[PDB]
């Protein structure tokens, strides 16, 4: 079962990143993986509030923006909304329970806790540029074309989750409830939370990096420019995020951290692989629902389409997965202005 | 059954603070309860970085104190860690999981982050007056007395959790799990979550701080300055996170919110008061510890005792409780200063 303080003196330094002891003290002198401690570091030194953002002639250019830019503009914020507000609880929920280095437990809240920002960002941008909020928000939980990734993504989440409750409560074994055997397998468990993470992965680097395109494309015009000023600093905390979940991702297949994760890993490699050009494919998709009505200066259905397979490639080789798509440089290399 | 994203549009307004849906949309343009929003607000702009805080001074005094003095204030040290340890990831663990209105959701993920804050206040400080820190931060987990004035604390959240889970996964009803009969009832874990509030208040409102007065007493003689400007930084945001319980507390017992709770709030009300009972003895018995080498002119346990009462009976009025103590003047009127 999980404990909020494991009784158990134990060495912090030789326990895995997951599934060992339950963190019991909060230190912060030493860590077994140093990244975790210098990304808690970095996101504070980082720490921003949206209300200190003028975005106050944002309202008057989204008014004046043709039909077909106010639905790629409204579109896109709506699916970051979505995507921050999972984002906000989510590591928590999921992880929480199941870490077991100090680092990583307040990094993972560190990063949690990041993601509210942004959603509060959110707030602050929806309310200085429609008037009423409600319409907007709403048509987040409903939205048929952003709820299918909704689902898929909450869905990874869900499961770890269940699962984790199963082997906390009940330990591994072939148990019954209810008249039903309810089988409860570590192995499968670990494979699970690395399917978590490697989708988390990709949402961190690639679902979020898209939408970051779809409204610096404004920018560059001089248009929504308060947008873009927090959508700037909302990208300089995703790197962050990304090279944790890069960080936990390498160091578990490697084998370093846990051989049978690393052997778990390599077994579902193919998974992990089409669960990557899935998150991709859906991007493009969107692409679809963005542009229906037309598109816009210096964006397409097209160019969006050859970033996110760009982007893709770079994020998939940096967690050993093959590269899916034929390379290229950059399609857009004007959006480094706004990002590294 | 817990979800990341619940894909019902439901009018987050009408939601029980817990219990309810699960929060889908993360929103801040409106609120059921805006104390909340007030506290985050505020919450936010107390961000402050631990390692600003110049500390060099105070290896100086620490190790010019008499040995009697350090194990006064070391222990007392040890003991605040421990509470923060728990605090950064109780909330989130416990409460995140339950928690249906937004505002209340991203209030205990912020309430919990700001505790981690405080977790790495004390290594700055620990590691800055010793010279290996991983004495002080082992004798946390071993040490009987420490862990007998916390007594209590983590086994509360673990039931509370453990409850959850079987929730969560077999709902309500009688169930068969391996043969035992488990019962699950909401109204039953509904008691379980309001005690573990009333705890965590008494946590927040009581033990954090008759822990400041030993700190404070160490500033009065002009020793210790780093230490006194973040246990000032610190007690700033318990006072947030107390009035965030108390408010909690309240506002189920007014049955305004889930009618249930108000009606729970008055059947365990002597569970309640007991509770607070329990924790002021603990706290008391602890200076038997804390002053077994001898005491301060100033800071003893007739001092400390009379404190622990002081302040318990302030704490139990703010939530409708009877008092249990003799009612006396601040014994030590010296803190304010240090105070709000
Ligand atoms: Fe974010
Ligand atoms: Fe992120
Ligand atoms: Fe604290
Ligand atoms: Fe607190
Ligand atoms: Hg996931
Ligand atoms: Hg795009
Ligand atoms: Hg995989
Ligand atoms: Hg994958
Ligand atoms: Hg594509
Ligand atoms: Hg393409
Ligand atoms: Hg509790
Ligand atoms: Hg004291
Ligand atoms: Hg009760
Ligand atoms: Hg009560
Ligand atoms: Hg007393």
């Amino acid at each position: 079962a999980y404990t909020t303080f494991s009784q158990t003196k134990n060495d912090q330094l030789k326990e895995p990143m997951f599934f060992g002891q339950p963190v019991n003290v909060a230190r912060y002198d030493q860590q077994k993986y140093d990244i975790f401690e210098k990304l808690i570091e970095k996101q504070l030194s980082f720490f921003w509030r949206p209300e200190e953002v003028d975005v106050s002639r944002d309202r008057i250019d989204y008014q004046a923006l043709p039909e077909h830019e106010k639905h790629i503009f409204i579109s896109n914020l709506k699916y970051q909304t979505l995507l921050e507000s999972i984002q906000g609880r989510s590591p928590n929920v999921a992880l929480l329970p199941l870490i077991s280095i100090p680092e990583l437990e307040t990094w993972v809240e560190t990063w949690a806790f990041s993601e509210t920002i942004h959603s509060r960002s959110y707030t602050h941008i929806i309310r200085n540029i429609v008037n009423d909020p409600s319409v907007v928000f709403d048509d987040i939980v409903t939205n048929e074309q952003i709820q299918k990734r909704a689902e898929g993504i909450s869905s990874y989440y869900d499961e770890l989750i269940e699962m984790t409750s199963y082997w906390h409560l009940l330990g591994e074994g072939t148990h019954t409830v209810n008249g039903k055997t309810v089988t409860v397998s570590l192995r499968e468990l670990k494979k699970k939370l690395y399917l978590c993470l490697m989708s988390v992965n990709a949402l961190e680097a690639i679902r979020f990096y898209v939408s970051f395109a779809c409204s610096f494309a404004f920018a560059e015009r001089e248009l929504m420019e308060g947008n873009a000023k927090i959508i700037r600093l909302i990208a300089r905390d995703e790197a962050l995020h990304l090279t944790g979940t890069q960080h936990m991702l390498n160091l578990l297949r490697s084998g370093a951290d846990d051989p049978e994760m690393a052997e778990i890993a390599e077994e579902c490699k193919q998974e992990c692989y089409d669960l990557f050009v899935q998150a991709a494919q859906q991007e493009k998709d969107w692409a679809d629902y963005l542009f229906r009505d037309g598109s816009m200066i210096g964006l397409n259905k097209d160019i969006l389409c050859q970033y996110v397979e760009y982007i893709t490639n770079i994020r998939m080789q940096a967690v050993g997965l093959d590269l899916p798509f034929n390379t290229r440089s950059n399609p857009i290399p004007w959006i480094n202005t706004w990002l590294v």
